[PDB]
């Protein structure tokens, strides 16, 4: 398994191009992970619509990844949901980029809305070596 720290995740997200991606500074992305999964790469939350949210960014199996159990599957990231539970974040960042570029920005992440949107998100990467 793996549970990230905030600066460790900030660095990884920056390496893969998330700082300012589609208008969202890096702290938004770290914040989203913090409140979606508490940085736990294997976080999984099974919902009452039959979909499941997977991994550090809690990516949902209706539109974005395939778990073979979800009604209405679009698999827009063309990715097995299993890949989004990996210890390294590449597949989640790849898919997150497509999310943010093809729905409603970071509104896709309800924890981003609830705990990050409009806050001092720079705090999440403050002091991190980037």
């Amino acid at each position: 398994g793996k549970v990230f720290g905030r600066c460790e995740l900030a660095a990884a997200m920056k390496r893969h191009g998330l700082d300012n991606y589609r208008g969202y500074s890096l702290g938004n992305w770290v914040c989203a992970a913090k409140f979606e999964s508490n940085f736990n790469t294997q976080a999984t939350n099974r919902n009452t619509d039959g979909s499941t949210d997977y991994g550090i960014l809690q990516i949902n199996s209706r539109w974005w990844c395939n778990d073979g159990r979800t009604p209405g599957s679009r698999n827009l990231c063309n990715i097995p949901c299993s890949a989004l539970l990996s210890s390294d974040i590449t597949a989640s960042v790849n898919c997150a980029k497509k999310i943010v570029s093809d729905g409603n920005g970071m509104n896709a992440w309800v924890a981003w809305r609830n705990r990050c949107k409009g806050t001092d998100v720079q705090a999440w990467i403050r002091g991190c070596r980037l």
